[PDB]
């Protein structure tokens, strides 16, 4: 750790993230210092060192010395939240939205084939570079609830890869409309904003929903709205894909693999963003 010169704090993950410079090699890195280490965590983290993909932020090194754990990652120059904020007047161009969605689906398909879930996707942990890449960071082992799948909010203990597809669907919608789709500020507010837009789920659209730990018979019954109203700028292919990413039933929700084959991507390309660094 004496090996690293902290340049600036750039975020908060289970810890704070700094831009740092390796004092010996000259490498500029993102250094995550983890909040207070269990034998189980060390071994689980070391496996993530082998989960390498073009659309996953590269974990360069794990430094367990001595009670704290630091994760040394490759440095990317901007997060998607900042890029969306910087693009808010005109919006991110559709071709670039589509490229980013496709690449994140590639990252997830990879993670999910190895039975690794992200669990907390959000614009703040999606990182972009000047050559058009976007990468997943901060794979979990005031908290934002906006991207949380309904099965998590309803108390499902053993949720699936489908949670990440839900989160990515919410992020897709946001890139398109330039407003967060479900900006809840508590778990029930989040759940009711989902219900208000997509309809209160029942046994018809989600078999077993009424048996979920935090499901109440007394939830209000809202009707579903149209996706034409929810993401107006999006063409029918994007809306179709989005609707599949936001299916209530995690077993009907589209997989990352299947989503890559969606007709929305027939004309996918890799534009380069205009980034102000
Ligand atoms: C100073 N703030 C006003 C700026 C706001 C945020 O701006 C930036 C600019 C550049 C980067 N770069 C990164 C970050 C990561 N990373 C690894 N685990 C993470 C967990 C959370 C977030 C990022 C995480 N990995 C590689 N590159 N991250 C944020």
């Amino acid at each position: 750790m004496e090996n690293f010169q902290k340049v600036e704090k750039i975020g908060e993950g289970y810890g704070v993230v700094y831009k740092a410079r390796n004092k010996l090699t000259g490498e500029v890195v993102a250094l995550k210092k983890i909040r207070l280490v269990p034998s189980t965590a060390i071994r689980e983290i070391s496996l993530l060192k082998e989960l390498n993909h073009p659309n996953i932020v590269k974990l360069l090194d794990v430094i367990h010395t001595e009670n704290k754990l630091y994760l040394v990652f490759e440095f990317l120059h901007q997060d998607l939240k900042k890029f969306m904020d910087a693009s808010a007047l005109t919006g991110i161009p559709l071709p670039l939205i589509k490229s980013y969605l496709f690449q994140l689906l590639q990252g997830l398909a990879f993670c999910h084939s190895h039975r690794v879930l992200h669990r907390d996707l959000k614009p703040q942990n999606l990182l972009i570079n000047t050559e058009g890449a976007i990468k997943l960071a901060d794979f979990g082992l005031v908290v934002t609830l906006w991207y949380r799948a309904p099965e998590i909010l309803l108390g499902c203990k053993y949720y699936s890869t489908a949670v990440d597809i839900w989160s990515l669907g919410c992020i897709f919608a946001e890139m398109v409309t330039r407003r967060a789709l479900f900006p809840g500020d508590s778990e029930i507010d989040q759940l009711f904003r989902i219900f208000r837009t997509l309809g209160t789920p029942d046994e018809v659209v989600w078999p077993g929903v009424t048996s979920m730990p935090d499901y109440k018979p007394s939830f209000p019954k809202w009707a579903r709205q149209d996706f034409s109203k929810v993401v107006p700028p999006l063409d029918e292919d994007g809306r179709s894909l989005l609707s599949q990413m936001l299916h209530y039933d995690p077993n009907k929700r589209i997989s990352a693999k299947a989503a890559l084959a969606h007709p929305f991507f027939q004309d996918v390309t890799k534009p380069v963003p205009h980034l102000r660094l």
